[PDB]
């Protein structure tokens, strides 16, 4: 001691107490992706987006 | 025998045981898509992303 947690708180716790430990939470996953799928999201909507 | 589942565980368981079966789951549807959205996540990010 050781510180861390122990120490944280436990220590404180103690011291103290309350819680602490735990819740709930742990494992699971949850995220884990969920985050990771946010890192794709900052990978691809900036990029894009500034390019 | 038979293987397958049974064986596968059973067986083984026994052997052994524990847990197986179961847990819771089943069935529811959660995814289926979901997974099947996955696929057109990589059916269009990557591709817009490389073209």
């Amino acid at each position: 001691v050781k510180d861390s947690t122990e120490y944280t708180g436990p220590e404180s716790y103690v011291a103290e107490m309350i819680r602490e430990r735990n819740l709930d939470w742990f494992p699971r996953m949850r995220a884990m992706s969920l985050v990771s799928s946010d890192s794709e999201g900052e990978q691809n909507e900036l990029r894009n987006l500034q390019e």
